[PDB]
């Protein structure tokens, strides 16, 4: 289970500036050394050189879209790159916006695969539908075949190509929707366990018929992309836009511990860390310590414990 | 789904005075404009006026009792004018004890409904029974048929006639019940989920059985009590008895958003609200955030999202 | 149901110094006299004095072994003597470590006895198998019949024997085991809920299966182990050992009051509270109060209240 780490410092999908110094704080808190210490084979593929587009007027309200639109291109670039190279791609970000290369280039090369979306937030109005302007909020509405037609064409995007279907994503975590995003929901039929579907049933409950939706007519690659505001600020206060009443810790763990045991986890996005954002020295490790936590159970590391196939009673 | 909102700014059913600030510290929050944000048809039918009791000695060791009686009276009064309007009558409290004339007024226009007590609290102890005096503890032992015989009569609520039986009660989130009260609770076979049930079953469990306890006999109207300290005081600290281990801010959304769904909500009473008790600027604010937060969730407010019946893909 | 308070004021199981005042500051937070005022016979057995051992070098790489092993040998000595006056023993720790003699003297008068682990950790290390040399993270590895063979003879430890078999063991709460003792886990079959399980079926299940699996086959005195770090350290922070994302003080309570109610607590051990290590006074309390609130619900103190069977409506 190897691992293909790629920096994404990008910011320009959303308005905060500190969320690019993300792949810098997570690598700074011995991200790829312990999952070395784990049982993992790391490639680090650097920190993606995002360079500026100083001419980027909006588009109608949407914000900064050429840079937006050749970041995730860049990055699409290198996750297929990654995947061509058999290893599951490590997006460390960056604003969530960058979802939009992510699962794109995991889909050049695994065009079956399949989407858990971790968030307060289900990213996916489209141009026409946002009312902030901010592409971190519009990722979904990219990528999906059924919301073709209704994208308009947007400068730095034409190098897209929607790669998944709605019946494909699964979003966990949900308290923040917008009015025309849950008309999206509903209306194309999207699978989402909201903080209701999960306090109802439980994250077992969730997970077990998350997998099966996902999984059931046919193992397929995972592309697992999480927002770190998808769990409670209690837990990653550092980050953007935060929502009070989310996943706990153990919830967390608990998501990515069961997905790591498909064998399935394909691609990871790890997003929208913004230590600038920490109102305190400890919420900013806090945030990042949770984010590392995360990071490591989605590549085996498991609460109950590990242990080599070895004698250890010697 | 129309609403009757009236302000109680009472204090005397039990010692500690800002929980009369709290129907104005919730109008603050802009409690109704986001209820009007919402769905919602909004009436406000101002403050009541509670004019002073100079002369109220105590009633054996009970306090305050003509002024408590009065208030309940008066608000009882206020009630059933909302509900011979058509409304389901919001109480912005104001202590426990203005519940005695909530539910009393409720049930002149609707005798045949449901309670739901969201405590931490089974605020069910008699005059002979209280230890404390406060009468914000008990007002459930007043409303009660059963009791019948067992409440002397305590000057300034010679107007009250108990309005529900036993079986039409469902307490949720107990934790400090006192041993009279608990006698009475198994005694009268009355049905709770103390925090040990919410623990053993979850919060999607009582839930279900509470609803089903309370209707699968027939629709009735229902009355929600929600007195903010059911919640554990890491979400509404400012409140004059809190409890540690309390629901969470998740199944307090839960809880309400369930309620919504019957489309039966009919009497809410948002109670025990007192500034004043913060600790700080932000523990208020949190707790007054939270109130309001249960309070939306009432009236359709919902975790995964709402919209219009209209097509937002324009 | 009877109690023998025993203070066991060690901590040469493990670093640091004042988890020896453990039995001191519950005792202050007026332990035995809560006691008392609920249902409870109680007998305070003293504080038991642990002379020190000026001679005492580690033994390969474990530390203080003969300090260690003459204080679980007098402790041993004290709980049978409990035991035999027909009390159920209450261990106020002190590191871990003491569970050795508590365990140990139990079984001399309860050979049949089950047990339950609260905690972070499964404390069972081997003296080969410790990284830390620290005893309190061994004390199972001593108690084990499967583990005969694989214990060295470590000074101070020659009075001991074996007294419960993998099969009587079980864990709740596990989230930091080393690699030897994950496999020790899975070799000899211990059955362990860890806190992927408890997120996985929720406490109430846990707690069916585990009572289940220590008493299906029959009823059986148990001894509940409960080391204070196994609950979140926002709930127990004074304490040497703290790993986030543990068992909630809901959850704390639950464990306790289904105990409780088997009617077959026998032992009970309160360990790792260490005042000097919170971080403030609120720290300090906040940990004392919450172990004295776990160690209430071992003796029938119950959330949903409790009553004398008497006539409470005079
Ligand atoms: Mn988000
Ligand atoms: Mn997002
Ligand atoms: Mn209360
Ligand atoms: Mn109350
Ligand atoms: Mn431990
Ligand atoms: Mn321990």
């Amino acid at each position: 289970r190897t691992i293909g780490i790629i920096g994404a410092p990008f910011s320009k999908g959303q308005p905060r500036g500190g969320v690019e110094e993300g792949p810098t704080v997570l690598r700074k808190a011995g991200l790829l050394e312990k999952l070395k210490e784990q049982e993992c084979d790391v490639k680090d593929y650097g920190d993606l050189p995002f360079a500026d587009i100083p001419n980027d007027s909006p588009f109608q309200i949407v914000k900064n879209p050429r840079s937006v639109g050749k970041a995730s291109e860049q990055l699409a670039g290198k996750v297929a790159e990654v995947k061509k190279n058999g290893r599951i791609s490590l997006v460390l970000g960056g604003d969530h916006s960058l979802a939009i290369g992510s699962i794109s280039g995991h889909a050049r090369v695994h065009p079956d695969l399949g989407v858990i979306w971790v968030d307060a937030h289900t990213d996916i109005n489209t141009p026409l539908t946002t009312t902030s302007g901010n592409l971190h909020g519009q990722p979904v509405s990219f990528l999906l075949k059924e919301l073709k037609g209704k994208i308009p064409d947007v400068p730095g995007f034409s190098w897209v190509t929607p790669c998944i279907s709605a019946k494909d994503i699964v979003y966990i975590g949900l308290r923040d929707v917008d009015p025309g995003e849950h008309y999206i929901l509903k209306t194309l039929g999207i699978k989402y366990f909201s903080m209701t579907e999960v306090d109802r049933l439980g994250i077992g409950k969730v997970m077990e018929e998350t997998l099966s939706y996902l999984l059931g007519r046919k193992k397929r690659p995972i592309h697992l992309s999480f927002d770190v505001d998808g769990l409670d600020p209690s837990f990653t206060p550092a980050t953007g836009t935060p929502v009070v009443g989310g996943l706990t810790y153990r919830e967390g763990l608990y998501i990515t511990e069961e997905i790591y045991k498909t064998g399935l986890l394909s691609g990871l996005d790890i997003m929208e860390v913004n230590p600038s954002l920490g109102k305190t020295p400890e919420e900013v490790t806090r945030t990042v310590n949770t984010a590392v936590a995360i990071t490591l159970a989605c590549f085996g590391l498991a609460r109950e414990g590990n242990h080599k196939p070895i004698d250890y009673l010697n």
